[PDB]
């Protein structure tokens, strides 16, 4: 089946943070409202035993020093009284500043995005799905010890361990407008965890890696995960298609040479032609195909266990616009069973968020990747030549 992530209790968390307020509520009602959810597997949040239990699973990845100050920051967030000056001094140590600050429920709210990322992994180990949908998860940028990019734990890791550990091969794919470099470094010594990002990069845009670093050089691994680092990195202002076929022999080749036994999609929104970003000019389109569509409809197609994860989307109708179809396309590629969606939007609860027009499609009238494309061929060249796989060459240049 396809399971999706949800629940009363997790839809409340998801809901709490000043940075993204009800965007989860909106994508899981436009969800609902396009009468979906009967098609779907609800997969609930995994809960934990004891506070130990859910230690050692976040630990798993982060410092158990980052885990004690995040959940002091959400203590000392529900009390009247400000932060002392050595509290302050202590969550700067960890970033938990700035783009990362405090709220009441910080860390409910991040801790509720690895439970629902776990939970999903675990229903693809246990082949209960063949797909699984978390909305509420996707948070690529944070570190073993730090936040960084309004992600405070990082589910993604967490989840590809959970799933690594279950010859195991996980593939990662992370489609949002910036650089995954928390998955990235989290698996840059193991070459089981293979990695690509398709993202803008350019002088001072967020957050600075996953581009050139004597011409500079592109790093892609260390130790045994030499090689095992994929970054393309764009100009502003592609469109669907050029973004399609930038991405489109990447993906296949890694798979043919892969050959993962999980995939993890992370589909941050922020590439939408209407995000304020304004960097892409993507769409969700579906006739100009979407290059999320595009991606999503390819990688289901190799009929490997899958994991798809949120992420960005800072305008909150069109991420739900979007994830909305994504979530339909899962259900036809999976079941074979089609999937009809009215071009305009449902009644629903928030039917107002989506005027004037109140449509589906978002409101938007429509040598560098040569060179990237012989470099990455390359690598994935070194990446099968240092791990003994084998494959031809040739079927593999030939996508190119
Ligand atoms: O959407 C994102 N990444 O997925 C993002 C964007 N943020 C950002 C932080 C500082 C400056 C500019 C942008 N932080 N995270
Ligand atoms: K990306
Ligand atoms: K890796
Ligand atoms: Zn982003």
């Amino acid at each position: 089946s396809v399971g999706i992530v949800y629940g009363d209790q997790y839809r409340q968390l998801c809901c709490s943070s000043p940075k993204f307020g009800d965007r989860y509520a909106l994508v899981m009602d436009l969800i609902n409202a396009y009468k979906l959810i009967p098609e779907l597997s609800r997969v609930p949040p995994l809960q934990w035993d004891s506070p130990s239990r859910m230690y050692e699973a976040v630990t798993a990845f982060h410092s158990t020093e980052y885990v004690d100050a995040l959940k002091k920051l959400q203590m000392l967030h529900c009390e009247e009284k400000e932060l002392t000056a050595d509290d302050e001094l202590l969550m700067d140590s960890f970033s938990l500043n700035y783009d990362c600050p405090g709220f009441p429920s910080v860390f409910d709210y991040s801790l509720a995005a690895v439970q629902g990322s776990l939970a999903a992994a675990s229903a693809l180990i246990c082949r209960h799905c063949e797909v699984v949908i978390n909305w509420g998860g996707g948070w690529h940028h944070a570190k073993r010890s730090e936040a960084s990019g309004f992600c405070y734990l990082n589910d993604i890791v967490l989840a590809i361990h959970r799933l690594v550990s279950s010859q195991t091969r996980v593939l990662y794919v992370d489609l949002d407008l910036h650089h995954g470099d928390g998955v990235e470094e989290a698996f840059w010594y193991s070459p089981r965890v293979v990695t690509f990002s398709v993202h803008h990069a350019s002088p001072g845009f967020f957050p600075g890696t996953g581009t050139w670093n004597k011409l500079p050089i592109f790093l892609n691994g260390a130790g045994r995960g030499r090689f095992s680092a994929f970054n393309l990195p764009l100009e502003e202002g592609i469109n669907d298609l050029d973004w399609s076929n930038a991405i489109g022999p990447i993906l296949d080749s890694l798979n043919i040479v892969i050959q993962p036994s999980y995939v993890v999609v992370q589909c941050g929104a922020d590439c939408l032609a209407t995000d304020p970003h304004r960097i892409f000019r993507l769409t969700n389109f579906y006739p100009s195909l979407s290059g999320y569509l595009y991606a999503i409809k390819k990688i289901l197609s190799w009929k490997v266990p899958t994991l798809i994860l949120g992420g960005g989307g800072y305008n909150f109708p069109d991420t739900a616009r979007l994830w909305t179809r994504v979530t339909a396309l899962t259900i036809e590629e999976v079941k074979g069973k089609k999937m009809t969606i009215s071009p305009e939007i449902p009644e629903h609860s928030y039917f107002s968020r989506y005027g004037p027009d109140f449509e589906l499609d978002i409101d938007y009238f429509p040598d560098s990747i040569q060179k990237h494309h012989r470099r990455i061929l390359e690598q994935l060249r070194n990446y099968a030549d240092l791990n003994k796989l084998i494959y031809d060459y040739d079927q593999v240049y030939q996508l190119y």
